[PDB]
RNA sequence: ACGGAGGGGUACCACCAGACGUGGAGUCUGCGGCUCAAUCUGACCCAACGCGCGCACCUCACCAGGCCCGGACGCGCGGAG
């Protein structure tokens, strides 16, 4: 599951993408958790995240495209259908947060 | 319609009887010309010329130079590595 609330989040946002955003959201930000891209371009790219997280709230899952799905980071035509390639993301972080059903 | 045709009428944007003026000097203002990078334009008998309701900026159109897109909305492509 996990595919509807993000959308409810996104209308008020809370998810973020790109390396600069996450780190600035990793430090000095209310990082609840984030579903990573799962060691894509580089593990060390994300080992910077895991090391800091375990040194300083999240987990991992293999579903990057979905990360671009719940994220409004794909061109969605008015018909509510897929158009462009679901833009892979990785920064994952969640802020406002406003899951429990999963745990 | 016109008549250096005829007959009736009329009005100080016609005259008689008079008055006050203008055109003469300096100046305010608008108008053609000359000039300039530009001296933004319209209107030319009555029926254009202190008229288009006060130009240091704006007004502002013209002259010499510089920021901005404030390119709505649909199709293809790319885009958060």
């Amino acid at each position: 599951f996990l595919k509807e609330t993000f959308k409810r989040i996104h209308n008020m946002d809370g998810l973020v993408t790109g390396h600069r955003q996450v780190f600035k959201y990793l430090e000095r930000k209310r990082a609840k958790i984030c579903f990573l891209a799962s060691d894509c371009e580089e593990k060390q790219y994300a080992d910077i995240v895991e090391c800091l997280c375990k040194e300083y709230h999240l987990c991992k899952k293999f579903t990057r495209r979905t990360l671009g799905e719940l994220t409004g980071q794909v061109r969605c035509l008015a018909d509510s259908d897929k158009i462009i390639k679901v833009v892979p993301a990785s920064a994952c972080v969640i802020h406002n947060f406003v899951d429990v059903d999963s745990f």
